């Protein structure tokens, strides 16, 4: 039928590196931009991406020796890889993180 929902879990936030750096992976509260703040994550993020300027998003296939996420953005484009890091949980963040944007990208 006609009704149409949004997500209203929690937003998954991620243990990561990016550019050999530790920090967290998150969206913004209004799920508009995806962001990447380095520990001990007090200050601005040094990455900020629009979902509407994320043309793609690419994984690493689970059992390879890193578990990471790959976006392009929206123009050689530009394209920023977050490895996960979590000892235990890392695919599992990666999946969460995954599951979400693309339900955001398609809609
Ligand atoms: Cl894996
Ligand atoms: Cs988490
Ligand atoms: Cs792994």
């Amino acid at each position: 039928e006609n009704l149409y929902f949004q997500g209203a879990m929690s937003i998954p936030r991620s243990q990561t590196t990016y550019k050999k750096k530790e920090g967290i992976l998150t969206l913004t509260e209004d799920r508009k931009f995806l962001i990447w703040t380095p520990l001990p994550a007090t200050g601005p993020p040094t990455v900020s991406l629009a979902l509407d300027n994320i043309t793609n998003l690419q994984q690493t296939p689970p059992g390879s020796a890193k578990v990471i996420l790959k976006f392009t953005e929206r123009p050689p484009p530009p394209q920023y890889m977050f490895q996960f890091t979590h000892p235990t949980d890392a695919r599992a963040e990666a999946n969460a993180i995954r599951d979400l944007l693309s339900q955001l990208l398609a809609a």
